[PDB]
């Protein structure tokens, strides 16, 4: 992994927000997702990439390669776990293992604005990210 390097803050929130709620999430964690736009900023450490993942309830440093499943501790109370891999370099799997389970999240670059399509069996939100340098 090496093309979408950077920090990355939401520029349209299209359903984040019912797909929060189909998992099951906290009347105060479920707006932040449609209100403060998430830091989710992707980054190598070294060898392997860390997400510095820099929001108003979600403030986490992460780290991973592609293949090992990274959790993040939330502002719910629930310890997440993301199962990584890179296809290339504009699609990325990186599928949050939650404890609802969140469907295939697929991380697409369409040129400096991250899609990573968000569903939980049936909601698709279109999560669009813009490079920030």
């Amino acid at each position: 992994m090496s093309s979408f390097l950077g920090k990355w803050k939401l520029s349209e929130s299209h359903n984040f927000d019912a797909v929060m709620s189909k998992l099951g999430v906290s009347w105060a964690t479920r707006q932040i997702g449609n209100t403060v736009t998430p830091t989710v900023t992707f980054t190598m450490d070294g060898d392997k990439m860390t997400m510095l993942t820099e929001s108003t309830f979600k403030n986490l440093s992460v780290t991973f390669k592609f293949g090992e499943e990274f959790d993040e501790k939330t502002s719910d109370g629930r310890n997440v776990k993301s199962v990584v891999e890179k296809n290339s370099e504009s699609k990325l799997t990186q599928t949050q293992v939650d404890p609802k389970n969140t469907t295939v999240i697929v991380r697409e670059v369409d040129g400096d604005t991250m899609k990573t399509t968000v569903t939980v069996g049936d909601v698709t939100a279109i999560r669009n990210y813009k490079r920030l340098s």
